């Protein structure tokens, strides 16, 4: 089961997705993605 | 830092966060609410 929260660290306009991955991974996540129209990275692991 | 799943046992249109807060208790989160323009129960908890 997937859990979600959006990253504290990541700065600007979430364009791609793996570096969303790498900045959540800094904070504690297994990976993250972009989100949504307004481009936001969203940090992603297990629950 | 607090993160979210969608319900896994939830029927339906999420009416009364209450309701999915308790669905969501039972799938072993701390309490969640509706969201979104299709009422979904979201689930949060403590990563």
């Amino acid at each position: 089961r997937v859990c979600e929260s959006q990253s504290h660290k990541f700065e600007g306009a979430c364009m791609g997705d793996h570096n969303c991955a790498l900045v959540c991974r800094n904070e504690g996540f297994s990976g993250g993605k972009c989100k949504g129209l307004r481009r936001r990275c969203f940090c992603t692991k297990l629950c």
